[PDB]
């Protein structure tokens, strides 16, 4: 997954990101609140305001208006209920035995001039005996003093900061010179507790994320090396540490995010600078209003440009990321894959399509995620590799072409084709999958998606309209009641099932069960399921498909003209072909996707071309 950390696995790392999440945001005491609710109801046709990026940079004399800045006046329950709910109450000075200030939301200030506008929260996690387990340390940093952030023009106030962060370790030393005496305190409190560094979260955004990265940083040398093992996970932080200790996460269309090289100020920091980073997930797009708009994106992308800032807010953060917590597709990814999150107004998302527009980034490589909204969403797959998640809401889906899983998810949801349907396949397995074959090859799995719109130049039977909606049946695609039957198909059951195909072809189901699949002379499509098993081409021009914990399979018979399709899968990187995934076992060519594999028996591995072998 693209939020794996240290060797926790998938799903601890997933639980680590969502407390690093919801202690950020905690830090922010919901800042953006009322602007994020008036975005979304609205859109962003009054841009984004000059007090809100002083606001993030700056801090707050709080806690109410700012103009500009719509204030939710339940901002600050909202938000200590929120993190709550995620299991996290903020630690006492008093229970720390700390002698400093705390104000009476309990966060605590920076300890040296120059920080003391600086603030971080300190939180607690307990066992249902009332036992610590874990401390989250969420830090909120400030450039220093607010009336040195309208001094000057808003973009030489940014410009200046940034050129700032790397002269004499100014963004390294961060933590220790604002925080030095707190987090001692904080080491006596884990320790009495019986916690060591491992238990210790530290996260935080922006200048927070900053902090997070100078923390890192720190850990090895101060605090008696406590923190060295503490788990860094930073939201679209500036600045990188030099350790291999911080998860820096943010979106890639954030131009706060890696604004800097470590924390060099370098040609691109004041434009594009989406050149690839080791600590960093360097490709998740925050497709809202303005990354969507050609009016908004006709001046050069910069941070110094305040609308583009829209990309850095927190509670998108936090809405969009959770989703991709949250998604089926999640164990499929890695760090640096690309996923598209659907961060649209609620305008925009009536008539805007959430594709990968690839605008003011690097060329994406590999497959594509695309992850929808809890409402009704419009979503366009590329020509390439897809895999597309509509979430609630009653979804519409286009594709270019290619290898693609297609998830409707809860509603009613169509995938509109653009094309005619006499310029397609479909199968069904009888188990929720719906296989969709476009006229060069490429296949979509779809689930839960009950209408196909397909687009008819000719007339359909003398009877249907340009654009024509089938219902998806168990039978085939019916309008009223003509029938685009499936595909000649043989099915299995959840037990071991010897299927045999027919001379013409047919798409072989075998379900879960560790299967015999024996196809004929024709061309057949093998889909082995759940279980090992072992499929023979037979003869013909045959496909072998692949999807999901598809166990050990055997492929016997398998020629040039033969096709390997492994489509949502284990273990695959950005652009590995199958190279990256091959050996010899004996005579056989053996292929790993995690703990799944593919033989293909008596085949030598320097007989085979990538163009058979489909990874996606
Ligand atoms: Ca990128
Ligand atoms: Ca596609
Ligand atoms: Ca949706
Ligand atoms: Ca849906
Ligand atoms: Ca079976
Ligand atoms: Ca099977
Ligand atoms: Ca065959
Ligand atoms: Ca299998
Ligand atoms: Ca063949
Ligand atoms: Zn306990
Ligand atoms: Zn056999």
């Amino acid at each position: 997954g693209v939020y794996d950390y240290k060797n926790f696995g998938t799903a601890d790392s997933k639980a680590l990101f969502s407390d690093a999440m919801a202690i950020t945001l905690y830090s922010y005491h919901n800042l953006d609140n009322g602007f994020a609710a008036g975005y979304q109801h609205n859109g962003f046709g009054l841009g984004l305001p000059a007090t809100l990026v002083t606001a993030l940079l700056g801090g707050t004399d709080s806690q109410g208006v700012i103009p500009g800045i719509p204030w939710n006046p339940d901002s600050e329950k909202l938000a200590l209920d929120a993190v709550k709910k995620a299991g996290w109450t903020p630690i006492t000075a008093s229970q720390l035995g700390y002698d400093g200030k705390t104000d009476a939301r309990g966060t605590f200030f920076g300890e040296k001039a120059g920080y003391t506008t600086a603030q971080v929260e300190i939180l607690g996690k307990y066992d249902a005996q009332g036992h610590l387990t874990e401390i989250g340390i969420a830090f909120r940093g400030t450039s220093g003093p607010r009336e040195n952030l309208i001094l000057d023009s808003i973009g030489d106030v940014i410009n200046d900061l940034l050129a700032a962060f790397g002269p004499k370790d100014y963004a390294k030393n961060y933590v220790g010179e604002a925080f030095g005496n707190l987090l001692n305190d904080v080491v006596a409190f884990a320790k009495a507790n019986g916690l060591s560094g491992k238990d210790v979260l530290v996260s935080g955004h922006s200048l927070g994320g900053l902090a997070v990265n100078s923390m890192a940083d720190l850990s090895g040398g101060k605090w008696g090396g406590f923190f060295a093992d503490s788990n860094y996970i930073a939201y679209a932080s500036p600045t990188q540490s030099s350790t291999d200790k911080v998860l820096n996460v943010g979106y890639e269309n954030d131009p706060v995010f890696r604004a800097l090289d470590g924390s060099t100020f370098t040609g691109a920091s004041v434009g594009v600078h989406d050149a690839p980073k080791e600590s960093a997930t360097d490709n998740i797009v925050s497709f809202n209003d303005h990354y969507a708009s050609t009016a908004w994106n006709l001046l050069p992308f910069s941070i110094l440009n305040i609308p583009t800032w829209i990309s850095h807010l927190p509670t998108a953060y936090g809405d969009g990321m959770n989703r991709i917590i949250e998604s089926k597709f999640y164990d499929l990814t890695s760090k640096a894959s690309t996923i598209i999150v659907a961060n649209l107004s609620d305008p925009a998302r009536a008539n805007t399509w959430v594709q990968d527009l690839n605008r003011n980034a690097e060329t994406h490589k590999g497959s594509t995620f695309i992850i929808g909204s809890d409402s009704n969403d419009l979503i366009q797959g590329g020509s390439g590799n897809d895999y597309l998640e509509g979430r609630a809401g009653n979804d519409t889906f286009r594709d270019g072409g290619g290898y693609n899983v297609i998830l409707g998810g809860a509603g009613n949801n169509t995938l509109d084709l653009q094309k005619s349907v006499n310029t397609f396949d479909f199968a069904n397995d009888g188990a929720g999958n719906l296989y969709v074959r476009d006229a060069n090859g490429g296949i979509s799995i779809t689930r839960d998606i009950g209408s196909i719109v397909t687009k008819e130049p000719g007339f359909l039977w003398g009877l249907f309209k340009d654009d024509v909606t089938h219902s998806v049946t168990a039978s085939g695609l019916k309008v009223g009641s003509n029938v685009t039957q499936y595909d000649a198909s043989v099915k299995g059951t959840n037990g071991a099932d010897t299927l045999k195909a027919h001379a013409g072809g047919d798409w072989l189901f075998g379900l879960d069960g560790n299967d015999h699949l024996i196809g004929g002379v024709g061309n057949d499509v093998f889909v082995g399921g759940a279980g090992n098993d072992l499929m023979e081409s037979g003869g013909g021009a045959d496909t072998f498909l692949f999807n999901g914990a598809f166990g050990q399979d055997r492929v016997v018979g398998f020629t040039s003209n033969d096709k390997l399709v492994f489509l949502g899968v284990q273990g695959v990187l950005p652009n590995d072909d199958f190279r990256a995934h091959a050996s010899m076992v004996g005579q056989d060519t053996v292929l790993k996707f995690g703990g799944d594999s593919v033989t293909l028996v008596g085949v030598a591995l320097n007989s085979l071309s990538a163009d058979g072998i489909v990874i996606a």
